[PDB]
C-alpha cells in the first residue's frame, strides 16, 4: 500500500533568530509491505519555498530563509511522500515561530520647541513624540525616559503618545543652553533602548540691573596731578547677555565751585576708567561727592547708581608767608634798660597749606651779636638773651628763616633791624 508518516502532522515551536540551515525537523515515512522512498513538498508555497530546505533522502526540514516574527508568526506546511510507484501519502508540518527582542523601539518626534521665554508660563509643549516597536508581547511595550534631576514632568497623552511639559519655572540666568535626551526603553528582555536628544535654546529677558562690585567707592589725588590722569577704575557686572547686559558707565552731574562736574572729572563710557581733566589745588577745595550710573543698551534701558566720594591730597607746594615785618620805620626798639628775657618782636607768618606742611618753625640765621637776642622755634618770638652792655652796638640786624614741617620743607628768610634805646 502507501506509505504511512509516523504522524499526520508534526508540530515545531521556534525562535525567529534561528540561523539558516538550522535543522528544524525530521520527517519519516515507512512502508509496511516488506527501500527507495522520495520525500517531496506538496504544495510548493513562494514563502515556504524561500524559507525551508528539505532533500528527500534524509527527510531532514532546515532553515533556508530568516524567519521574521513580525513578517509571520504561523506556517502551515503541506508534505507527502513517494516510494516509487505508489501512492504518495500526505502530512503536514506545523511551524510555530517565537517572538525575539530584536527591534529596539522607534521613535518620531510629530512636534516640537526650540525656543522659550524666560519669564514664560509654565506648562509649554516642549515636544509631542509618538514611539512605536515592530515586537510583539512585552518586547513590543515600550517607557520614555527622561533625566530625573532636570526638572520636568513627563506624562503619557493618550495610548502611546506622549507630552513633555514644564513642571517648574524657567530662568535664563541659571543655564543657557539644553541637550534634552529622552530614552526609550524596551520590556522585553535584554532590554533594547533607543535615545533621541532634542537641542533647544533660552530666550533672555532683560530682568537683571547691572551690578558694582563695591556698594560705594572712595579714591584719592595728589594736590597737583597731570592732565587727564588715571584716577580710578570702575567695574559693574550684569548677569544678562547680548545687548541687555553691556555696561556703559556715565557721571551723574552736580556743581563744585559753581562749576559743573564735567569740569574736573569724566569717565570712559565702555570702561569705567575714571579720568582727571585738572589738577585738583587742594587750598581751592578738598573733596568732592560723585554719582557713576551704569545701564545697559536695548529697550528699555536699565542702571543702577553707585556713590563715590573722591578727596584731594594736601601737598607741600606752597612756602611759607612772613606776614611782619615787611618794608614806617622796619627798625624795632629795645631798650637799654630791659631786663633779660624782654619782648622785642615777634615774627608772624602763616602757610597755605595744612597739617605738617602748614607747621612753622622760626629760628635764628645769623646775628650781629650772637648771645644778645633769642627766636622762640614754635613762636617766632625775638627776645633778649641777656642784659645790655654799653659794648654792645647801636644798630642790630638778625637773619630769622621760616620753616614748614612737610616733605620736603620749604623756607622764607627775613632781616630784622633792631635800634638799641637809651
Ligand atoms: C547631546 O549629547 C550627546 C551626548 O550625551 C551627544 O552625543 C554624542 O554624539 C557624538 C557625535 O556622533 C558622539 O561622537 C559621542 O559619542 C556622543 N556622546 C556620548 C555618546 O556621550 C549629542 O550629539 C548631543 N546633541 C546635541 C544636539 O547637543
Ligand atoms: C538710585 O536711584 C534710584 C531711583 O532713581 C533709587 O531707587 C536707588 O535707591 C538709588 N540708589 C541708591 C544706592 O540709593
Ligand atoms: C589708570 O592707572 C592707575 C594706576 O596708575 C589705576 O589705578 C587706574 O584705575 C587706571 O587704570
Ligand atoms: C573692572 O574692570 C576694570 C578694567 O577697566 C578693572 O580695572 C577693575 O579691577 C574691574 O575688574
Ligand atoms: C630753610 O630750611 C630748610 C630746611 O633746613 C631748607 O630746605 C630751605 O632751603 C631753607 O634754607
Ligand atoms: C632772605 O635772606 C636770604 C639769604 O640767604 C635770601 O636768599 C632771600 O632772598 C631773603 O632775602
Ligand atoms: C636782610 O639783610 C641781610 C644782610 O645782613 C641778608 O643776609 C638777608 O637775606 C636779608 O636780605
Ligand atoms: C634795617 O635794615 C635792614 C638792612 O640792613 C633791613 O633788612 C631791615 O628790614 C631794617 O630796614
Ligand atoms: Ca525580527
Ligand atoms: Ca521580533
Ligand atoms: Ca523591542
Ligand atoms: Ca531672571
Ligand atoms: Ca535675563
Ligand atoms: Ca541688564
Ligand atoms: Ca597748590
Ligand atoms: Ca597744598
Ligand atoms: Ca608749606
Amino acid at each position: 500500500n502507501a506509505p504511512v508518516f509516523t504522524q499526520p502532522e508534526y508540530h515545531i515551536s521556534v525562535k525567529e533568530n534561528l540561523p539558516v540551515g538550522t535543522r528544524l525537523l525530521t520527517i519519516k515515512a515507512t512502508d509496511p509491505d516488506e527501500g527507495e522512498v522520495t520525500y517531496s513538498f506538496r504544495n510548493v508555497r513562494e514563502k515556504i519555498s524561500q524559507l525551508f530546505q528539505l532533500n528527500s533522502l534524509t527527510g531532514d526540514i532546515t532553515v533556508l530563509g530568516e524567519l521574521d516574527y513580525e513578517d509571520s508568526g504561523f506556517y502551515d506546511v503541506d508534505v507527502e511522500a513517494h516510494d516509487g510507484p505508489g501512492l504518495r501519502a500526505r502530512s503536514k508540518v506545523l511551524v510555530t515561530v517565537l517572538d525575539v527582542n530584536d527591534n529596539a523601539p522607534e521613535v518620531t518626534v510629530t512636534s516640537l520647541t526650540s525656543s522659550i521665554q524666560e519669564a514664560s508660563s509654565p506648562g509649554t509643549v516642549i515636544a509631542l513624540f509618538n514611539v512605536h516597536d515592530s515586537d510583539s508581547g512585552e518586547n513590543g511595550l515600550v517607557t520614555c525616559s527622561i533625566p530625573d534631576n532636570l526638572p520636568f514632568r513627563l506624562e503619557k497623552t493618550y495610548g502611546n503618545y506622549h507630552r513633555l511639559l514644564i513642571h517648574r519655572t524657567l530662568d535664563r540666568e541659571e543655564v543657557s543652553d539644553y541637550n534634552i535626551t529622552i530614552t526609550a526603553t524596551d520590556q522585553g528582555t535584554p532590554p533594547l533602548s533607543t535615545e533621541t536628544y532634542i537641542s533647544l535654546q533660552v530666550v533672555d529677558i532683560n530682568d537683571n540691573p547691572p551690578t558694582f562690585t563695591h556698594a560705594s567707592y572712595s579714591a584719592y589725588i595728589p594736590e597737583n596731578n597731570p592732565r587727564g590722569a588715571s584716577i580710578l577704575s570702575i567695574t559693574a557686572q550684569d548677569p544678562d547677555s547680548g545687548e541687555n547686559a553691556q555696561v556703559i558707565y556715565s557721571l551723574s552731574e552736580d556743581t563744585i565751585q559753581g562749576a559743573p562736574m564735567s569740569s574736573y572729572v569724566s569717565i570712559n563710557s565702555n570702561t569705567g576708567v575714571l579720568y582727571a581733566l585738572r589738577s585738583f589745588d587742594y587750598e581751592q577745595f578738598q573733596d568732592l561727592k560723585l554719582l557713576v550710573t551704569a545701564r545697559d543698551s536695548g529697550t528699555p534701558p536699565l542702571s543702577s547708581n553707585v556713590s563715590l566720594s573722591l578727596s584731594v591730597l594736601d601737598q607741600n607746594d606752597n612756602t611759607p608767608e612772613i606776614l611782619y615785618p615787611t618794608i614806617s620805620t622796619g627798625v624795632e626798639l629795645t631798650p637799654r634798660s630791659a631786663d633779660p628775657g624782654y619782648l622785642v618782636t615777634k615774627v608772624v607768618a602763616v602757610d597755605k597749606d595744612s597739617g605738617q606742611n602748614a607747621w612753622l618753625s622760626y629760628r635764628l640765621l645769623k646775628a650781629s651779636e650772637p648771645g644778645l637776642f633769642s627766636v622762640g622755634l614754635h613762636t617766632g618770638e625775638v627776645r633778649t638773651a641777656r642784659a645790655l652792655l654799653d659794648r654792645d652796638a647801636l644798630k642790630q640786624s638778625l637773619v630769622v628763616t621760616v620753616q614748614d614741617h612737610g616733605q620736603p620743607p620749604l623756607s622764607a628768610t627775613v632781616t630784622l633791624t633792631i635800634a638799641v634805646s637809651d
